[PDB]
């Protein structure tokens, strides 16, 4: 109809409810399901639905062998219905490649792939489910993006790309697309010193993108954008609560415009929600893998450097996989607030569960809720045995 | 379009003819059919659609080892084309949960799913597709639903949750919701002294509620609501043609306000079409186990203490199993009545046939007609010794 | 819109060019195909498709054994997209039975399934996708339909049932509904002696159906009807050309009023377009079993007892497997005139194939052309030897 | 809405970005897949499709064994969503047929379908999804067509059909129908020899396309066509930059009006993009069989018989198999030029990889980019050995 605006703030959130879960790896046990990994949730005006990467084969076919590598001719961003499993049969491909992001501007949808050898990649933006723009790599290193939505304003959406070392100063940018067509770039400008696969949402025509230094930060790099000057910053979340992973264990003091050192090149996918005392933080209970998975209440973690958390929730336990995390909400919902939302990538196989031959995952995916509702924990739930 | 308003009785009731069947377990021998239990029927104004709460897995998948158990965070509420079978490829999750209820008001969906440890459940309501409102246990035991479908007038949609107890008092309440919000609840009033697994319908702004006291009744509790007033009655169908199960032998004469004793701790969800002489009892044949299903004409069920049946169809022979059974009606179908109609959760797998690891079921579904037809009886149809 | 009235006449018939085929039994060989038999087609103003009885099983699936049985409670009538196979996923139930018929009237589809026990049998006439009407049997011996599309013309929809014995007279009536509901039924009238599984076209205000004296005729008999006076006539097609199956070798002289003898008890639902010197018979070519078909035309077979072929076209070899036969027509096509169309079920399995366990079939079908088209044979093409 | 008008020009063309990839045969080794060849792609005012001749067999299923012949009564048109496999679940048969042809007028969409014995062919024109009108072979050898779109202006959509010897002189035929129906037919007229196959685009009102001197010729005949006049010319592509396989190695001069020789009764189907400058050509690496694909911007190539490349992009690398290849663009797509793509089919075992004993393909497609975008190649993906 008319393009989106954010013209909310966020609901206040007192605990987070189930909102979807594929159960993916079960069901693909024994039907078929198509390998993925990077996976994200994003709405359109009038349904919501889940993301991910295909890795064109499906769980149980002898193609899935291998499928712990990242980048292929073979994978492809596939969007299903809500809380199905992403099948060979209900899956659409929005786009080939093997790093994405996708978003809905409230007329229509924009989607991102980026395919390419790792000297010479390229983007291209799809828009209304047409090609509309490409971009070739700039720095001829992995040119990479989001892997969860971006978020659209008055038509703008703008998304972070980066392009060059992942363990060592790189070339990342912020392009502000309207109807697939580049509007203008910026580059990253700020105190973030590395910038990989940022989160993001928007409330009151800002957007916010917590995403991963994998050079050096333990604490998440942080990207607010103005939409309208199609501005930004940048800074780290301040936070002593850690949330990169692997990572040291939590000081009491942490830092708002360096990494956080203790941990190089490494990192995964994550999010966060900084809105003053209705802040709350994802990440992984283990320091060490992907493994576990919990919110926590920290007040005012983007501007306190000793913020601590005042409540929490546990996602998934620490005896259980998790994996990437990200932000998205429904922009088309009833209301007067915007319902934070997030995903959690749940994986299985490979590199921890090497009996199989194939990596994979399943979603789980809440909301907020103005609630203190009860906690369960949500694992993926399949026995890798019932594979072997 | 504008909220639907139950302004007709119900259509005569001399016998009932075949409306739907799925076939699930059959065919699911060798096709990918999700496993469930708990099914239903529900109708939107343009289509009926079969629900039941998968258990995240294929029949013949792996996973489909321990499906007996009634709880786990794989389970979800999904919907399918009527009479297909629940397959992976096309069932629609409603929303994530183990105990669930859901009704069209005439202009959209509200779909509601229970979720959580049995300590620390919360209920999730959902309304056009989107997380709207959550309620969380109140007595911190399980906190439970219809498992069929609510029934709204005027945009107000009344539903039963019960949390406490399976085997003493518990604390059960009616809320009324409107569009997804909640407009008011009650506790339970009347003379039921436990109420589980609410079977209802709606005619001439009156919602009739068939329940089961699994606590101590054998005769089942009735819960009456006004949906304008927004209050409710209860009492127990006053027949003593009991339809709970397990149960003793019908006695002579029945109880109107008090369970009628003989069986505890036990029962399974039934219901009932309570109109004067045009009251018609759904129930197993067996008085020990589901096994079985009758439908039996019993005037005035419902306020005579000594009514005995005067016509009956046989639904299911005593040699095959049956299992849950509820109400459901197309408001939006031509014609000056309500057809009343109503399914049966053949049960196939544990515990009565443990040869095989797993418990599911097929649909098999009636409505009235007003002509005195020929009766067949329905069974599932599987044959367990394929699945060895 | 508005009900379609039959207002054009047949397009001239010089050959017969492919219209659909769904190669179910090939494909079914691994995928999951649903067993079937009885099928035919039927149009809607904006979509044709396949139709069925379903056997409640795929053909792979070990519950496919038995599947040469007529009636069950497993069976039901199934659509899917044209050239489609019969698939889980894919097929739509329209209602549940062992015997049906279905016919879009302009606005909406009606459909209609017997089900029940032999001497207990009924049919539920199902309008707009919702139970509408139920016929209880009227002699207690197989209450039985057309197992092909009925016709409609300004919202009457007649449609030929028959209920008594297959092997002497029974009770054929001619039901005249308008929206599901019956207008007005008749006695069957004329010189038939039998009347079973008729298949009817309509044109210029007049339906032509051409059934099967299964008791002693190997020449078909015809019932006319006139929707408007809701009235009709029978007789048999006067031509030598016989076109049951068994039958006895061609005379040189027909019957017109009575059953042309040598075959007792058996037969095939079969077709015709009877249109003068535009008259084409479709026939099996072998006399013993239904192996093989082809379409003769037999200038004014309908009238003349001595018309003999004038030209013809081979629609599947006497090397192959075919069955039921019935006609359709798409009334919604543009152009001055209704081309003619039919089906031909290609039967595989039992009792001709009895390496296996099953019976099913898979469809080819064909439309007129005023061209005079080279022939092509159109077999199942599935190996037995592959399912065993 | 109102039939599309060729009415712009191309746009610049300075590399090619990826648009659609369906790893059919990968992910076919463990899923529903249809055994194809003959692909193609074309887009309707709202979608773009992925279309190919089905074999009517999965490629696991054992009917796969034989595919590798090119016409039986078992093939048909399929299309289904872009990018996604050709499954028996979501493929849709267009019609039934072994050659075809097929694009959206702007209204609605045409598709042809041959089938038949060698010497009895004919095409059966669809309109509307509805057959429209019938053409039986004119010369008894085999009527063939296109295997990739038509192109349509103003309700004029002209196709190519040859019938005849494919190592001799045949009857090539223009037909230029509008609404299924044909408007006026030609002879093929020009300097071209041989014509087969032809892969067409349209801009500023002219055809152009590039087919296949089966019998003579490894440059390619190109037939241009004024869809107004409906009229057209044929003649070579000069350029000495052969297209065609097998082929003898390029010279340095090439033939304007006459088949370049080396190569007789053989040759895949080809295409290119003829703009003056903005000339684009696409070809197999090897000069011997259907191995690796390159597109290469030969200025001029169509009137000048020295050009030669002046840059180049690697589609599929020597070292893995392609096959056929054509020409489709989004004529509903945004902004002031059409952008030109293809697809390249990427054949699967017989007759080169024998091990197994079908044949089928998957579909690589890309589209141009005014950027200078890096380059991939774009293997099948599949393992034979997993078929073994
Ligand atoms: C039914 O449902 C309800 C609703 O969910 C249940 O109630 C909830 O229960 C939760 C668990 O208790 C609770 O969550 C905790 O909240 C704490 C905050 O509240 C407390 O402190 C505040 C502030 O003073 C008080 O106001 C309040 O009253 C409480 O006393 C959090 O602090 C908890 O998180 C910390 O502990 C968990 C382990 O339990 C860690 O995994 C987590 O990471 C936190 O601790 C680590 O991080 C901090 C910060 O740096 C470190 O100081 C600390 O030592 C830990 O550090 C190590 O571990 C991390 C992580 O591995 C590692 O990286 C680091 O290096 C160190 O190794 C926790 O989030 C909910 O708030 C509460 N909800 C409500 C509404 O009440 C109820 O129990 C359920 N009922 C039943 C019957 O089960
Ligand atoms: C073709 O189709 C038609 C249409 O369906 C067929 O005709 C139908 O046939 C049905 C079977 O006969 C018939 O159903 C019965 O109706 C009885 C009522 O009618 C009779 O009584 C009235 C009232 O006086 C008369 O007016 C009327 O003329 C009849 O005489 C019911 O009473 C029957 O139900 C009871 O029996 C069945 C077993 O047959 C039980 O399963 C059922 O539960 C009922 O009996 C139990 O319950 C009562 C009440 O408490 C007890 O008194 C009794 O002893 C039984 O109790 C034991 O069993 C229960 C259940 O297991 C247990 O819990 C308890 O503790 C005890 O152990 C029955 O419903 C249809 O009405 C009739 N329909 C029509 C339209 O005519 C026709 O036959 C078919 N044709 C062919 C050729 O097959
Ligand atoms: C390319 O395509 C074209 C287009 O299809 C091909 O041309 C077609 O070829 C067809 C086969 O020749 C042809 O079909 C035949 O038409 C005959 C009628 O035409 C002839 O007679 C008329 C009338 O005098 C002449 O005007 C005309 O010029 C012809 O001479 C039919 O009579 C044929 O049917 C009979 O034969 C077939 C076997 O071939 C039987 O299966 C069929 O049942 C008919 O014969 C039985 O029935 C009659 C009637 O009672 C009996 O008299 C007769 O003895 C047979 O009876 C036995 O068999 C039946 C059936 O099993 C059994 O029940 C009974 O008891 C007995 O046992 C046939 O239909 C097309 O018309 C023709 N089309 C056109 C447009 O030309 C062309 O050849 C192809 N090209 C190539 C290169 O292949
Ligand atoms: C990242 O991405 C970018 C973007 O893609 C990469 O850059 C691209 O690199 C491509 C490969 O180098 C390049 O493609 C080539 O372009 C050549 C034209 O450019 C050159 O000449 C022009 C004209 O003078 C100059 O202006 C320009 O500066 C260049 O110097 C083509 O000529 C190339 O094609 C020929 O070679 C390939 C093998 O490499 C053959 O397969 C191809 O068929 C061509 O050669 C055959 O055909 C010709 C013509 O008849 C014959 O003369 C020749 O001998 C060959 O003939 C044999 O082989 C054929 C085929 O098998 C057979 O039939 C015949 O009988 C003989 O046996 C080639 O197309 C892109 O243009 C360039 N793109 C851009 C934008 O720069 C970059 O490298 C990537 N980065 C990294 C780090 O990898
Ligand atoms: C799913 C799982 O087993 N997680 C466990 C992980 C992994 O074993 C290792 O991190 C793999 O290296 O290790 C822990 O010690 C941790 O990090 O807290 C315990 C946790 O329960
Ligand atoms: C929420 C829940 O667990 N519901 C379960 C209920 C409760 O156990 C009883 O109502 C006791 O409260 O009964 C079942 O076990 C049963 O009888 O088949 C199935 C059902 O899933
Ligand atoms: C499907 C079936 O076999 N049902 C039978 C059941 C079960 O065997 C037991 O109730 C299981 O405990 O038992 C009966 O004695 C009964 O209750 O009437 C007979 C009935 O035919
Ligand atoms: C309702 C019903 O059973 N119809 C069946 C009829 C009847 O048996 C005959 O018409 C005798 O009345 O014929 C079949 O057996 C057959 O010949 O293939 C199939 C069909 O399903
Ligand atoms: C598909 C097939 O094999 N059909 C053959 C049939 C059957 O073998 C028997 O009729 C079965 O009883 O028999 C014929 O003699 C015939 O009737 O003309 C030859 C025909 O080719
Ligand atoms: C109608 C038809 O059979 N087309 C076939 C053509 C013809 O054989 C050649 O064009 C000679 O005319 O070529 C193929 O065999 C091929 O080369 O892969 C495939 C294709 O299906
Ligand atoms: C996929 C593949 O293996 N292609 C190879 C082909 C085939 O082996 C033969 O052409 C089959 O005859 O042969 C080459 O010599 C060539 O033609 O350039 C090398 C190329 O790498
Ligand atoms: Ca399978
Ligand atoms: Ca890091
Ligand atoms: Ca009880
Ligand atoms: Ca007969
Ligand atoms: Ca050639």
């Amino acid at each position: 109809r008319d393009f989106n605006n954010l013209t909310k703030g966020l609901c206040t959130i007192n605990s987070w409810h189930i909102y979807g879960k594929d159960n993916a790896v079960r069901i693909g046990e024994d039907s078929d399901v198509l390998v993925t990994r990077e996976p994200y949730v994003s709405c359109d005006p009038d349904e919501c639905r889940f993301y991910a990467l295909s890795q064109g084969t499906t769980i149980r076919g002898k193609h899935s062998n291998g499928t712990i590598h990242d980048r292929s001719q073979y994978r492809a961003l596939i969007s299903w219905p809500l809380s199905s499993p992403p099948t060979v049969y209900n899956s659409r491909v929005e786009c080939i490649g093997w790093s994405s992001t996708s978003c809905h501007d409230g007329k229509t949808r924009m989607s991102i792939c980026i395919s390419g050898p790792n000297n010479n990649a390229s983007a291209v933006i799809w828009y209304n489910r047409r090609p509309v723009t490409e971009i070739n790599t700039w720095a001829r290193n992995i040119l990479r993006t989001q892997e969860s939505e971006c978020v659209c304003h008055n038509g703008v959406c703008p998304v972070v790309f980066t392009d060059g070392s992942a363990t060592g100063p790189a070339e990342t940018r912020i392009y502000y697309f309207k109807e697939g067509k580049i509007l203008k770039w910026e580059p990253l400008a700020g105190t973030a010193k590395h910038i990989e696969e940022c989160s993001c949402y928007g409330e009151r025509a800002e957007i916010t993108c917590t995403c991963k230094d994998n050079w050096q930060g333990s604490n998440r790099p942080v990207i607010r954008i103005d939409p309208v000057a199609m501005t930004h910053t940048s800074q780290y979340i301040c936070s002593p609560v850690l949330t990169d992973n692997p990572r040291p264990n939590d000081p009491t003091v942490g830092k708002c415009n360096d990494p956080y050192p203790g941990n190089n090149n490494n990192g995964v996918k994550g999010f966060s929600y900084l809105d003053g005392v209705n802040t709350w933080l994802g990440r992984t209970i283990s320091i060490a893998s992907r493994s576990g998975y919990e919110m926590l209440k920290v007040p005012n973690a983007l501007t306190d450097d000793k913020s601590k958390p005042t409540q929490g929730q546990t996602i998934v336990l620490n005896t259980d996989w998790s994996g990437y995390s990200g932000s998205f909400m429904d922009y088309w919902a009833e209301g007067e607030c915007y319902r934070a939302c997030f995903y959690v990538e749940l994986i299985r196989g490979r590199p921890k569960e090497d009996k199989v031959w194939w990596t994979s995952n399943s979603i789980v995916s809440m909301c907020s809720s103005t609630e203190f509702l009860g906690q369960w924990d949500w694992p993926d739930g399949a026995k890798i045995e019932y594979f072997l």
